[PDB]
RNA sequence: UUUU
């Protein structure tokens, strides 16, 4: 490395910007961005990190602090009392403390006053937020971890820094991309980024429709180039698209082992909701017997090194490589990452999963990008007959099929992934309700409910409707007291046994395990249930299989006994949720984007459907494109 | 409050 080396050059410029009277303590970085500590107050950084080519924070120096045992009291009482503060917490790590207010127009200072003047006190980052109308055990305990850990994460963000910066930008010789998973295949993404001086893993999941087999459920940890980076500790950076299993599944496992400890980047709505869905896994593995992947103590470890970033923030991940996340349009947080190697030599664009048209919860995927010569794109729906029914015919579908289900005395179960599916059907139904259809009882299973909350803690990662519909108003859709939260194991029980029709939303999506298992078992033999799928089923989920028609599914159970659940209730299939482009809109993706890139590699998609969509943008765009398999490697430069 |  040579940073310190690097700094002594910074140095020399900032202190070359601002007065000695800001007594500059210390000035070193903190993961991408570059930190410049001061013992007093107060447009020039502004400046000073237009030339530096850096994203700059200066705060007050560490000493300057009180605890916040002292500052808690002492700042509760510098505050108009009105606006309800239901929290506070404390980040030292960084010099910034949280004033969690109902009214945050209140606490702020009516004329931006009450901004230093609070500060002062005790020295900390004033930052106020809208206490959101969920709470979530999930960004609670985030936030317990990062501050009774502030130790740690400080050692943590030096070194990466002095990593990113182990020498000046840089021109890559070469750069290369490496499918260790998604690749002419749905599940377990995983692409490995090299140029002669970096690496980079851009997500890594796990294919739960095939825990049975790690060699199909894992991403090729067998690959020379993949295990020579983990070895030697050359892994600069993974970055995760979105929250799902199949592409941050793995994430911890390579924790469990000691196999990295660099940094992960991701939006902050995917660090709280993939949080989620691994403790979420790893529960439904052990409730069946199973032993579990890891354990909470490897996913306390992808907290302790994730370093968040939001849409368009541009920031160095290493000395040839600067990322930048764009709105993908799939679930809460999901980014198509973009990745700008050397300093104009060749950009990528990794579009992850993406839906090119408006939701409930969110809008179409970013289009625009500075510069793009390689775009990686997802091929879920690539076939050419792959075209999802319309928003409304399918809403209109949905209600029809409830209707022809609660009359002949019956439940309907819609599996959904506990983000994604549940939140936007939740919407449709949610709206349907406000002008009176919405009779039966709707209830939530599996953490469902828990992710709702997530949501309502980010309204600005949701689309602008949904979101001033948020905090601005005192109204919320998600609060709607048309849910019920299925509290335990006892009440879903009830549930089943009862014989007040209900509609049951719960996870897994795919039957592949949580409570959606007991219901579809349950419910299966009589056929005044409906189940109705509105998300893609994966070969080799219980799922599919119930989907294709099967009406006599094997199942082993405890004591390995096979079990055979009679299929007989309704089987109906509603795609038009989804929260994946389909084949018109990957095409129109294409067209759109800009710039109009030199070459597009398809990938998360069955074989054919990945060669299909090449073919296809190939044959209609002139466009050079490659369906690659897993192991391929293609040299961009 | 960095870039091609
Ligand atoms: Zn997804
Ligand atoms: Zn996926």
């Amino acid at each position: 490395t040579q940073v310190d080396q690097i700094l002594r050059d910074i140095r020399a410029v900032v202190n070359q910007m601002v007065p000695k009277e800001a007594k500059i303590t210390e000035i070193e970085f903190e993961g991408p961005e570059l930190v410049i500590y001061v013992k007093n107050p107060e447009e020039l950084i502004k400046d000073l990190a237009k030339v530096l080519k850096k994203r700059i924070s200066v705060r007050p120096d560490p000493e300057v602090l009180l605890p916040p045992e002292e500052a808690e009291k002492l700042i509760f009482e510098i505050v108009p009392k009105e606006a309800e503060i239901t929290n506070i917490a404390f980040d030292p790590s960084v010099g910034e403390v949280l004033i969690e207010a109902k009214k945050p127009g209140l606490v702020i200072g009516k004329n931006g006053e009450t901004l230093r003047l609070i500060t002062q006190k005790v020295k900390w980052a004033p930052k106020v937020v809208r206490t959101p109308p969920l709470q979530s055990q999930t960004i609670y305990s985030i936030r317990q971890i990062l501050q009774t850990e502030s130790k740690d994460r400080r050692k943590f963000l030096r070194q990466v820094g002095r990593n990113i910066y182990r020498k000046p930008e840089y021109k890559s010789r070469w750069i290369r991309i490496t499918g260790l998973g998604g690749f002419r295949e749905v599940g377990r993404s995983a692409l490995l980024v090299q140029t002669d001086e970096s690496f980079v893993l851009v997500d890594f999941g796990v294919n739960v429709a095939m825990l049975n087999d790690p060699y199909k459920a894992f991403p090729h940890f067998d690959a020379p180039e993949f295990q020579y980076v983990l070895r030697e500790g050359l892994l600069d950076a993974i970055i995760i698209t979105h929250a799902h299993l199949d592409h941050c599944g793995m994430l911890p496992y390579l924790f469990r082992y000691n196999l990295f400890d660099g940094p992960i980047y991701t939006t902050p709505p995917t660090r709280d909701l993939m949080v989620l869905l691994q403790k979420d896994f790893i529960e439904i593995q052990q409730s069946n017997g199973q032993d579990p992947l890891y354990r909470p103590r490897d996913i306390k470890e992808v907290i302790k090194h994730t370093i968040t970033l939001d849409y368009g923030e541009v920031r160095d991940i290493s000395p040839d490589i600067r990322l930048t996340l764009h709105n993908a349009g799939h679930i809460l947080g999901s980014a198509i990452v973009h990745l700008h190697i050397g300093n104009g030599l060749h950009n990528i664009a990794i579009t992850g999963d993406f839906k090119f048209i408006p939701t409930r919860l969110l809008e179409p995927a970013n289009a625009k990008f500075p510069r793009l010569e390689t775009l990686v794109m997802e091929s879920t729906y690539g076939g050419a007959n792959d075209i999802q029914m319309p928003r409304e015919e399918a809403e209109k579908r949905l209600i029809e099929v409830i209707h022809n289900t609660i009359k002949r005395g019956g439940k309907v179960l819609i599996p959904a992934m506990a983000v994604g599916r549940a939140q936007e059907v939740m919407m449709v139904l949610e709206e349907y309700a406000r002008i009176g259809g919405i009779e039966v009882p709707i209830y939530l299973d599996g953490m469902i409910w828990e992710a709702t909350a997530i949501h309502t803690a980010y309204p600005e990662y949701l689309s602008r409707r949904l979101r001033e519909q948020i905090f601005k108003e005192g109204y919320n859709p998600f609060l709607s007291e048309i849910f019920h939260p299925v509290a335990n194991s006892r009440e879903r029980q009830d549930i089943i046994d009862s014989n007040e029709p209900a509609i049951i939303i719960a996870s897994s999506g795919m039957l592949v395990g949580g409570p959606s298992v007991e219901y579809f078992k349950q419910l299966a033999p009589d056929p005044k249930n409906s189940i109705i799928f509105v998300s893609y089923q994966a070969e080799g989920t219980l799922g599919r299989q119930v989907q294709s028609g099967i009406r006599e599914i094997p199942m082993v159970g405890e004591e390995g006994r096979t079990e055979v659940i009679k299929v007989n209730m309704e089987v109906h299939t509603i795609d038009g949720f989804s929260g994946h482009a389909d084949r018109r809109e990957l095409m129109n993706y294409v067209a759109k984007v800009r710039p109009r890139p030199e070459r597009i590699i398809t990938v998360h998609g069955e074989p054919q459907k990945c060669l299909d969509l090449a073919t296809s943008i190939h044959r209609k765009f002139g466009i050079s494109t490659r369906a690659p398999n897993n192991l391929d490697t293609i040299r961009l430069r």
